[PDB]
């Protein structure tokens, strides 16, 4: 009878729930231990406990058709089964799983080891990206070393692993396919539990594209009046490495170049900081207070004495890439980051706790439903604080902004400064997916890999290598997370909806009002809001109980992912940015690049 055997299923749940909670803690304790300290040691502890979850795994999956789930009454149950139908890797055989850790853990190694020589000193070679190189790509307005330390770094970081990233996109193909997945593409999809997602997401991409566009040409032709002309074309792509970003992902570093209005003032409280004596525990603090002021959850004691939140000072290798950490207990979440007193890691700093916040909001849910509604939601929790957190409302409050008049001027400044790392952020990563979709999906041959990467990279983001790149070259594993195989869509995901919870958390804290010229929304804090709060905590706690659109409706009213929100903030810049740019006559679009040779 079915009848009865529901009922046992809810109790086989509860129970594998709890085993598979306590045996990923394991597994995370593992990785962990890799992540903060890279040895061969590590790294053989590290794979051998994931083999041991992935058998399991098998197990599970196997036994789930023991019981006729997709005939039960429960939605809930049902879900649950669902899940644990779903092994990811682990369908793979044995040997070809252990083969895919030996090759994931490779090229995370390689990245997190990559160093390079000064430009200036050819006998010291002990640069790191995380800070060395970043500080480099951020700060120096000279062409040539930009130029340079961009070479030395995708050659590293990126060709030295071609080989591997080879095996690794075999691989996943064939574990895509041992769920009856296509390809990597529709596995990575299916978390998102929408059969539209991907066009979805082309119709929100082609509204925001224009805006794009404009920033894209205002930004270029500034950086022809500051490198000139032989530097810096009118008609083609910019030249990345001027971007202030070693992947062009996010333009904010070359503000202080480009900025609308440079009489006027530019929020940059990074030397602040350092006066006012800042330290990364202060930074953590600061983050906790928000998320407490709101009348969400302090981070437990477990966090404070097991974090890492300073790159250490010992020789040792580890990853520097902050991440978040929930180790599927009670109250045990940590973050790793190789933290510094800026403002661009103080955002990051609240994205990292952002994270942490869905860890303790979800961890009474069962097992499989302690993750984000979909990758996005988990991305974009922190950044809905970090929105209020750069507003010079927020800074000034907090003493890091001092004797700012917000007049237009001001305003254009500041919403320009945001649409670097909001816009700008758009077309890349897009582009992130769309390139790992095609391999993949198999849609690109092996011959042409690199070329592929640089032809999406300027059909989106109009943007292109400081030197002419080959097939000789790889230059997509330079980037961390397609050295790391962490899903890209997420980031663009996150950058929509991330609008969508600022809006109506701002909405809910009385903080903006479309017929209030003293509410506008780009000077909207939400700190001890215990209205927006709210809307935090009945969407979180659901983790992924149910499909995403009813988390979304938990926190607003609305099901639908829209970029209705993030128009509306930018409308004010969009408005003064198309007519700056017919005023100046400035040239939008561009030609094709010719740096990389088929
Ligand atoms: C991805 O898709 C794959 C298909 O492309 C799929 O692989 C299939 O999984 C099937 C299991 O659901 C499996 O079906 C079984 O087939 C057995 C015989 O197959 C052999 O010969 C084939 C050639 O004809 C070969 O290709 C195979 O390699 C095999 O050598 C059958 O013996 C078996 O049957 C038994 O089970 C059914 C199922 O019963 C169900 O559950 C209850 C039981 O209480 C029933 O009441 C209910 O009605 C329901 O039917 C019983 O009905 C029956 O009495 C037997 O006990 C079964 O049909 C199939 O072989 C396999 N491969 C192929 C090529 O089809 C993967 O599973 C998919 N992967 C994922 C992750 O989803
Ligand atoms: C700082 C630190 O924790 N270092 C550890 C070290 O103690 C250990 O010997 C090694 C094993 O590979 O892993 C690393
Ligand atoms: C001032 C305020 O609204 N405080 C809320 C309280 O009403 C609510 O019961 C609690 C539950 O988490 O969260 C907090
Ligand atoms: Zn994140």
């Amino acid at each position: 009878a079915l009848v009865k055997e529901e009922i046992q299923a809810k109790e086989y749940l509860e129970n594998l729930n709890k085993e598979l909670a306590k045996r990923t803690n394991v597994e995370t304790e593992a990785a962990w231990a890799y992540g903060s300290n890279i040895t061969d040691e590590n790294e053989k502890k590290k794979n051998e406990i994931s083999a041991e979850l992935a058998k399991f795994m098998k197990e599970v999956a196997s036994d789930t058709t023991k019981f006729q789930w997709r005939s039960y009454q429960s939605e809930d149950l049902k879900r649950q089964f669902k899940a644990l139908t779903k092994l990811g890797y682990a369908a793979l055989p044995e040997d070809d799983y252990a083969e895919l850790l030996d090759t994931l853990s490779a090229m995370e190694s390689n990245f997190a080891k990559v160093k390079v020589c000064d430009y200036k000193d050819s006998t010291k070679c002990d640069l790191a990206l995380d800070p060395e190189i970043e500080e480099v790509i951020s700060k120096s307005r000279d062409h040539e070393e930009l130029a340079y330390y961009w070479r030395e770094f995708y050659d590293k970081a990126g060709t030295a692993v071609r080989s591997q990233f080879e095996r690794y996109v075999e691989l996943n193909t064939k574990a895509a396919k041992l769920n009856n997945f296509t390809s990597g593409a529709e596995a990575w999809l299916d978390e998102y539990e929408d059969d539209t997602f991907e066009q979805q997401l082309e119709d929100i991409f082609a509204d925001i594209r224009p805006l794009y566009q404009q920033i894209h040409g205002y930004v270029r032709f500034r950086l022809r009046k500051h490198y000139g002309d032989a530097v810096v074309s009118e008609t083609g792509p910019i030249p990345m490495h001027l971007l202030g970003n070693m992947w062009a992902q996010q333009w904010s570093e070359i503000a202080d170049i480009v900025s609308p209005f440079p009489e006027k003032p530019l929020v940059d409280v990074s030397a602040e900081m350092e006066k006012q004596g800042y330290t990364p525990l202060k930074m953590f603090q600061m983050g906790d207070d928000f998320f407490t002021s709101m009348n969400l959850t302090k981070l437990p004691q477990d966090f404070w004495d097991k974090s890492i939140i300073e790159k250490p000072t010992d020789g040792r290798d580890l990853v520097c890439h902050a991440s978040a950490w929930d180790f599927y207990l009670t109250d045990d979440v940590r973050i790793k980051q190789c933290t510094r007193v800026t403002q661009d890691q103080l955002f990051t700093v609240h994205h990292e706790l952002g994270h942490i916040q869905y860890f303790l909001q979800y961890q009474h849910q069962p097992f499989v439903y302690r993750t984000g509604a979909n990758p996005g939601f988990h991305e974009a929790v922190g950044d809905v604080l970090s929105l209020s957190v750069s507003t010079p409302k927020h800074l000034e409050k907090i003493g890091l902004l001092k004797d700012y008049v917000r007049d237009d001027e001001a305003r254009i400044n500041q919403l320009f400064l945001t649409a670097l790392d909001k816009i700008v952020f758009l077309p890349f990563a897009f582009t992130m997916d769309k390139y790992r979709w095609s391999l993949f999906r198999g849609e690109v041959d092996k011959a042409n890999w690199n070329c592929a990467f640089w032809k999406l990279r300027d059909e989106y983001s109009g943007i292109e290598p400081p030197v002419v790149r080959s097939e000789k070259d790889f230059d997509a594993p330079a980037k961390y997370h397609i050295s790391a195989d962490v899903e890209y869509l997420r980031y663009l995901v996150s950058f929509i909806i991330q609008f969508q919870f600022y809006k109506s958390a701002c909405i809910k804290a009385g903080q903006y009002d479309p017929d209030n010229v003293e509410l506008p929304l780009d000077n909207c804090d939400i700190y001890g809001s215990a209205a927006a709060g709210a809307a935090f905590h009945n969407m979180l706690s659901m983790g992924a109980s149910k499909p995403w659109p009813d988390a979304l409706e938990a926190f607003n009213g609305e099901r639908i992912m829209s970029g209705k929100a993030i128009a509306e903030y930018f409308e004010p810049l969009r408005v003064w940015l198309e007519a700056e740019n017919i005023k100046n006559n400035v040239h939008i679009g561009w030609t094709t690049s010719n740096k990389c040779v088929s």
